[PDB]
Protein backbone atom coordinates (compact mmCIF):
# COMPACT_ATOMS: atom_id res chain seq x y z
CA UNK A 1 0.00 0.00 0.00
CA UNK A 2 2.81 2.36 0.95
CA UNK A 3 5.02 1.81 -2.10
CA UNK A 4 2.13 2.52 -4.49
CA UNK A 5 1.58 5.89 -2.82
CA UNK A 6 5.32 6.62 -2.82
CA UNK A 7 5.58 5.88 -6.55
CA UNK A 8 2.49 7.96 -7.33
CA UNK A 9 3.96 10.89 -5.42
CA UNK A 10 7.30 10.52 -7.17
CA UNK A 11 5.66 10.45 -10.60
CA UNK A 12 3.50 13.47 -9.81
CA UNK A 13 6.48 15.48 -8.56
CA UNK A 14 8.43 14.47 -11.67
CA UNK A 15 5.53 15.73 -13.78
CA UNK A 16 5.59 19.04 -11.89
CA UNK A 17 9.32 19.41 -12.54
CA UNK A 18 8.95 18.46 -16.20
CA UNK A 19 6.18 21.02 -16.69
CA UNK A 20 8.13 23.79 -14.94
CA UNK A 21 9.64 24.78 -18.34
CA UNK A 22 6.12 25.33 -19.68
CA UNK A 23 5.38 27.80 -16.89
CA UNK A 24 8.78 29.48 -17.04
CA UNK A 25 8.87 30.15 -20.78
CA UNK A 26 5.23 31.21 -20.61
CA UNK A 27 6.20 33.73 -17.94
CA UNK A 28 9.10 35.06 -19.98
CA UNK A 29 6.95 35.33 -23.10
CA UNK A 30 4.51 37.25 -20.92
CA UNK A 31 7.36 39.61 -20.04
CA UNK A 32 7.74 40.31 -23.78
CA UNK A 33 4.29 41.90 -23.60
CA UNK A 34 2.61 43.96 -20.91
CA UNK A 35 2.21 40.93 -18.65
CA UNK A 36 -0.05 39.15 -21.14
CA UNK A 37 0.45 36.29 -23.57
CA UNK A 38 0.02 36.29 -27.35
CA UNK A 39 -1.04 33.99 -30.20
CA UNK A 40 1.41 31.91 -32.23
CA UNK A 41 1.52 33.16 -35.82
CA UNK A 42 0.38 29.87 -37.35
CA UNK A 43 -7.22 27.98 -33.71
CA UNK A 44 -5.07 30.75 -32.17
CA UNK A 45 -2.73 29.08 -29.63
CA UNK A 46 -0.14 30.84 -27.51
CA UNK A 47 3.41 30.15 -28.71
CA UNK A 48 4.25 28.90 -25.22
CA UNK A 49 1.94 25.90 -25.75
CA UNK A 50 1.33 24.91 -29.37
CA UNK A 51 -0.45 21.77 -30.57
CA UNK A 52 1.86 19.13 -32.05
CA UNK A 53 0.73 19.91 -35.61
CA UNK A 54 1.55 23.61 -35.25
CA UNK A 55 4.96 24.32 -36.84
CA UNK A 56 5.94 26.57 -33.95
CA UNK A 57 5.63 23.50 -31.76
CA UNK A 58 9.07 22.40 -32.92
CA UNK A 59 10.51 25.76 -31.90
CA UNK A 60 8.60 25.51 -28.63
CA UNK A 61 10.34 22.24 -27.82
CA UNK A 62 13.75 23.79 -28.45
CA UNK A 63 12.67 26.72 -26.30
CA UNK A 64 11.45 24.38 -23.56
CA UNK A 65 14.83 22.68 -23.68
CA UNK A 66 16.95 25.80 -23.23
CA UNK A 67 14.85 27.03 -20.31
CA UNK A 68 15.15 23.59 -18.75
CA UNK A 69 18.92 23.67 -19.18
CA UNK A 70 19.15 27.01 -17.40
CA UNK A 71 16.97 25.62 -14.62
CA UNK A 72 19.37 22.75 -14.06
CA UNK A 73 22.24 25.22 -14.07
CA UNK A 74 20.43 27.33 -11.50
CA UNK A 75 19.74 24.22 -9.44
CA UNK A 76 23.40 23.28 -9.70
CA UNK A 77 24.47 26.77 -8.67
CA UNK A 78 21.92 26.65 -5.85
CA UNK A 79 23.33 23.29 -4.78
CA UNK A 80 26.83 24.71 -5.16
CA UNK A 81 25.81 27.50 -2.78
CA UNK A 82 24.61 25.19 0.00
CA UNK A 83 27.80 23.12 0.05
CA UNK A 84 29.78 26.35 0.14
CA UNK A 85 27.54 27.52 2.97
CA UNK A 86 28.23 24.31 4.88
CA UNK A 87 31.96 24.43 4.17
CA UNK A 88 32.00 21.13 2.26
CA UNK A 89 34.23 22.67 -0.43
CA UNK A 90 37.63 22.45 1.31
CA UNK A 91 39.16 25.17 -0.84
CA UNK A 92 42.60 26.16 0.41
CA UNK A 93 42.76 29.95 0.92
CA UNK A 94 45.50 31.90 -0.81
CA UNK A 95 48.66 32.01 1.30
CA UNK A 96 46.63 26.75 6.24
CA UNK A 97 43.59 26.13 8.46
CA UNK A 98 40.39 25.73 6.47
CA UNK A 99 37.55 28.27 6.22
CA UNK A 100 34.88 26.47 8.23
CA UNK A 101 32.18 28.01 6.02
CA UNK A 102 31.94 29.73 2.64
CA UNK A 103 35.49 28.70 1.78
CA UNK A 104 34.85 28.91 -1.97
CA UNK A 105 33.32 32.37 -1.73
CA UNK A 106 36.13 33.78 0.40
CA UNK A 107 38.78 32.27 -1.87
CA UNK A 108 37.10 33.56 -5.03
CA UNK A 109 36.69 37.08 -3.64
CA UNK A 110 40.27 37.12 -2.35
CA UNK A 111 41.57 36.11 -5.78
CA UNK A 112 39.40 38.69 -7.55
CA UNK A 113 40.38 41.53 -5.22
CA UNK A 114 44.07 40.58 -5.38
CA UNK A 115 44.16 40.51 -9.18
CA UNK A 116 41.68 43.04 -10.56
CA UNK A 117 42.60 45.58 -7.87
CA UNK A 118 39.65 47.88 -8.62
CA UNK A 119 37.20 45.63 -6.79
CA UNK A 120 39.34 46.67 -3.82
CA UNK A 121 37.96 50.19 -4.23
CA UNK A 122 34.47 48.94 -5.12
CA UNK A 123 34.09 46.72 -2.04
CA UNK A 124 34.09 49.54 0.57
CA UNK A 125 31.21 51.25 -1.25
CA UNK A 126 29.14 48.07 -1.56
CA UNK A 127 29.78 47.23 2.10
CA UNK A 128 28.74 50.76 3.08
CA UNK A 129 25.51 50.39 1.10
CA UNK A 130 24.57 46.94 2.42
CA UNK A 131 25.43 47.67 6.05
CA UNK A 132 23.52 50.94 5.89
CA UNK A 133 20.51 49.07 4.49
CA UNK A 134 19.01 46.57 6.97
CA UNK A 135 15.66 47.76 5.60
CA UNK A 136 16.69 50.56 3.21
CA UNK A 137 17.46 47.80 0.70
CA UNK A 138 13.75 47.00 0.45
CA UNK A 139 12.90 50.65 -0.21
CA UNK A 140 15.59 51.08 -2.86
CA UNK A 141 14.29 47.93 -4.58
CA UNK A 142 10.87 49.60 -4.77
CA UNK A 143 12.45 52.80 -6.08
CA UNK A 144 14.43 50.86 -8.69
CA UNK A 145 11.28 48.94 -9.73
CA UNK A 146 9.41 52.21 -10.23
CA UNK A 147 11.98 54.95 -10.83
CA UNK A 148 14.85 52.83 -12.14
CA UNK A 149 13.70 52.71 -15.76
CA UNK A 150 12.63 56.35 -15.40
CA UNK A 151 15.98 57.53 -14.03
CA UNK A 152 17.64 55.45 -16.74
CA UNK A 153 15.53 57.25 -19.36
CA UNK A 154 16.51 60.66 -17.93
CA UNK A 155 20.21 59.78 -17.77
CA UNK A 156 20.29 58.11 -21.19
CA UNK A 157 20.27 61.30 -23.32
CA UNK A 158 23.31 62.38 -21.30
CA UNK A 159 24.58 58.79 -21.40
CA UNK A 160 26.74 59.44 -24.51
CA UNK A 161 27.88 62.86 -23.35
CA UNK A 162 29.00 60.92 -20.27
CA UNK A 163 31.93 59.24 -22.09
CA UNK A 164 32.91 62.59 -23.63
CA UNK A 165 33.53 64.36 -20.32
CA UNK A 166 34.78 61.11 -18.80
CA UNK A 167 37.45 61.28 -21.51
CA UNK A 168 38.00 64.93 -20.64
CA UNK A 169 38.48 63.94 -16.99
CA UNK A 170 40.90 61.18 -17.98
CA UNK A 171 42.93 63.69 -20.02
CA UNK A 172 43.24 65.95 -16.97
CA UNK B 1 55.25 63.52 -29.28
CA UNK B 2 52.37 65.92 -28.63
CA UNK B 3 50.31 64.44 -31.48
CA UNK B 4 50.91 60.80 -30.56
CA UNK B 5 50.99 61.74 -26.87
CA UNK B 6 47.41 62.99 -27.12
CA UNK B 7 46.28 60.26 -29.53
CA UNK B 8 47.41 57.41 -27.28
CA UNK B 9 45.10 58.07 -24.34
CA UNK B 10 42.43 59.37 -26.73
CA UNK B 11 42.88 56.21 -28.80
CA UNK B 12 42.16 54.24 -25.62
CA UNK B 13 39.09 56.43 -25.02
CA UNK B 14 37.75 55.76 -28.51
CA UNK B 15 38.46 52.03 -28.33
CA UNK B 16 36.73 51.81 -24.97
CA UNK B 17 33.69 53.66 -26.28
CA UNK B 18 33.48 51.36 -29.30
CA UNK B 19 33.91 48.16 -27.28
CA UNK B 20 31.40 49.25 -24.62
CA UNK B 21 28.79 50.25 -27.20
CA UNK B 22 29.29 46.96 -29.05
CA UNK B 23 29.27 44.78 -25.91
CA UNK B 24 26.54 46.54 -23.92
CA UNK B 25 23.93 45.84 -26.61
CA UNK B 26 24.37 42.05 -26.31
CA UNK B 27 21.38 41.98 -23.90
CA UNK B 28 19.30 43.51 -26.70
CA UNK B 29 20.60 41.06 -29.30
CA UNK B 30 19.89 38.07 -27.07
CA UNK B 31 16.45 39.39 -26.09
CA UNK B 32 15.58 39.83 -29.76
CA UNK B 33 16.95 36.36 -30.54
CA UNK B 34 14.77 34.71 -27.91
CA UNK B 35 11.72 36.70 -28.98
CA UNK B 36 12.45 35.41 -32.48
CA UNK B 37 12.53 31.86 -31.15
CA UNK B 38 9.04 32.60 -29.89
CA UNK B 39 7.58 33.15 -33.33
CA UNK B 40 9.31 30.96 -35.88
CA UNK B 41 12.21 33.39 -36.24
CA UNK B 42 10.30 36.72 -36.34
CA UNK B 43 9.93 40.07 -34.48
CA UNK B 44 6.07 40.75 -34.28
CA UNK B 45 4.76 43.98 -32.53
CA UNK B 46 4.47 45.34 -29.01
CA UNK B 47 1.33 46.47 -27.19
CA UNK B 48 1.90 50.15 -27.90
CA UNK B 49 3.48 54.13 -33.10
CA UNK B 50 5.43 52.70 -36.06
CA UNK B 51 4.91 49.15 -34.69
CA UNK B 52 8.28 48.95 -32.95
CA UNK B 53 9.56 45.51 -32.06
CA UNK B 54 8.97 44.57 -28.41
CA UNK B 55 12.71 44.35 -27.69
CA UNK B 56 13.38 47.95 -28.80
CA UNK B 57 10.60 49.86 -27.06
CA UNK B 58 10.98 53.67 -27.07
CA UNK B 59 10.81 55.32 -23.65
CA UNK B 60 7.32 56.64 -24.47
CA UNK B 61 5.99 53.11 -24.96
CA UNK B 62 4.70 51.40 -21.79
CA UNK B 63 6.78 48.33 -22.61
CA UNK B 64 10.05 50.17 -21.96
CA UNK B 65 9.67 49.33 -18.29
CA UNK B 66 8.78 45.73 -19.10
CA UNK B 67 11.52 45.37 -21.70
CA UNK B 68 14.13 46.82 -19.35
CA UNK B 69 13.22 44.19 -16.77
CA UNK B 70 13.87 41.26 -19.07
CA UNK B 71 16.84 43.03 -20.62
CA UNK B 72 18.24 43.44 -17.12
CA UNK B 73 17.45 39.79 -16.43
CA UNK B 74 19.27 38.78 -19.60
CA UNK B 75 22.16 41.00 -18.54
CA UNK B 76 22.37 39.15 -15.23
CA UNK B 77 22.47 35.77 -16.96
CA UNK B 78 25.38 36.98 -19.08
CA UNK B 79 27.43 37.72 -15.98
CA UNK B 80 26.49 34.31 -14.62
CA UNK B 81 27.51 32.76 -17.93
CA UNK B 82 30.70 34.80 -17.87
CA UNK B 83 31.29 33.71 -14.28
CA UNK B 84 30.78 30.09 -15.31
CA UNK B 85 33.19 30.67 -18.17
CA UNK B 86 35.66 32.31 -15.80
CA UNK B 87 35.37 29.39 -13.40
CA UNK B 88 35.45 26.97 -16.34
CA UNK B 89 38.74 28.64 -17.24
CA UNK B 90 40.33 28.87 -13.79
CA UNK B 91 39.83 25.18 -12.98
CA UNK B 92 41.85 24.36 -16.10
CA UNK B 93 44.86 26.20 -14.67
CA UNK B 94 44.34 24.55 -11.29
CA UNK B 95 43.96 27.98 -9.72
CA UNK B 96 41.12 26.49 -7.64
CA UNK B 97 42.71 24.41 -4.85
CA UNK B 98 40.13 21.80 -3.81
CA UNK B 99 41.30 19.04 -1.51
CA UNK B 100 40.15 15.64 -2.84
CA UNK B 101 37.95 13.43 -0.70
CA UNK B 102 39.79 10.82 1.35
CA UNK B 103 47.35 14.56 -0.04
CA UNK B 104 48.57 16.62 -3.02
CA UNK B 105 46.21 19.05 -4.71
CA UNK B 106 45.06 18.01 -8.21
CA UNK B 107 47.22 19.49 -10.96
CA UNK B 108 44.22 20.57 -13.06
CA UNK B 109 40.43 20.39 -12.93
CA UNK B 110 40.71 20.07 -9.16
CA UNK B 111 37.30 21.67 -8.61
CA UNK B 112 35.68 19.50 -11.26
CA UNK B 113 37.30 16.38 -9.82
CA UNK B 114 36.10 17.15 -6.30
CA UNK B 115 32.57 17.95 -7.44
CA UNK B 116 32.24 14.82 -9.56
CA UNK B 117 33.77 12.53 -6.93
CA UNK B 118 31.45 13.92 -4.26
CA UNK B 119 28.39 13.66 -6.50
CA UNK B 120 29.22 10.07 -7.45
CA UNK B 121 29.75 9.25 -3.77
CA UNK B 122 26.36 10.70 -2.82
CA UNK B 123 24.37 8.75 -5.43
CA UNK B 124 25.37 5.13 -5.99
CA UNK B 125 22.70 4.40 -8.61
CA UNK B 126 23.86 7.29 -10.80
CA UNK B 127 27.07 5.51 -11.80
CA UNK B 128 24.90 2.63 -13.03
CA UNK B 129 23.93 4.78 -16.02
CA UNK B 130 27.53 5.80 -16.79
CA UNK B 131 28.62 2.61 -18.65
CA UNK B 132 25.69 2.57 -21.09
CA UNK B 133 26.46 6.17 -22.05
CA UNK B 134 29.99 5.08 -22.93
CA UNK B 135 28.46 2.18 -24.85
CA UNK B 136 26.39 4.77 -26.70
CA UNK B 137 29.72 6.36 -27.61
CA UNK B 138 31.16 2.87 -28.12
CA UNK B 139 28.32 1.91 -30.44
CA UNK B 140 28.43 2.93 -34.09
CA UNK B 141 28.47 6.76 -34.29
CA UNK B 142 26.25 6.46 -37.36
CA UNK B 143 23.83 4.36 -35.31
CA UNK B 144 23.70 7.09 -32.66
CA UNK B 145 23.08 9.77 -35.28
CA UNK B 146 20.28 7.66 -36.78
CA UNK B 147 18.76 7.14 -33.33
CA UNK B 148 18.82 10.88 -32.58
CA UNK B 149 17.34 11.72 -35.98
CA UNK B 150 14.58 9.14 -35.50
CA UNK B 151 13.84 10.63 -32.08
CA UNK B 152 13.55 14.03 -33.77
CA UNK B 153 11.13 12.39 -36.21
CA UNK B 154 9.55 10.58 -33.25
CA UNK B 155 9.32 13.62 -30.99
CA UNK B 156 5.82 14.44 -32.18
CA UNK B 157 5.23 10.68 -32.12
CA UNK B 158 6.96 10.67 -28.73
CA UNK B 159 4.18 12.86 -27.33
CA UNK B 160 1.56 11.20 -29.55
CA UNK B 161 1.48 8.73 -26.65
CA UNK B 162 1.64 11.60 -24.14
CA UNK B 163 -2.00 11.06 -23.16
CA UNK B 164 -1.34 7.42 -22.13
CA UNK B 165 1.63 8.78 -20.15
CA UNK B 166 -0.38 9.69 -17.05
CA UNK B 167 -1.53 6.08 -16.43
CA UNK B 168 2.14 5.03 -16.69
CA UNK B 169 2.73 5.47 -12.96
CA UNK B 170 -0.45 3.55 -11.99
CA UNK B 171 0.07 0.49 -14.19
CA UNK B 172 3.76 0.44 -13.32
CA UNK B 173 2.66 0.95 -9.72
CA UNK B 174 0.38 -2.04 -10.28
CA UNK B 175 3.44 -3.95 -11.44
CA UNK B 176 5.22 -2.86 -8.26
CA UNK B 177 2.26 -4.26 -6.32
CA UNK B 178 2.31 -7.52 -8.27
CA UNK B 179 6.13 -7.53 -8.35
ZN1 LIG C 1 2.04 27.69 -32.44
ZN1 LIG D 1 6.46 48.62 -26.96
Amino acid sequence: LGPLLVLQAGFFLLTRILTIPQSLDSWWTSLNFLGGTTVCLGSNHSPTSCPPTCPGYRWMCLRRFIIFLFILLLCLIFLLVLLDYQGMLPVCPLIIPIPSSWAFGKFLWEWASARFSWLSLLVPFVQWFVGLSPTVWLSVIWMMWYWGPSLYSILSPFLPLLPIFFCLWVYI
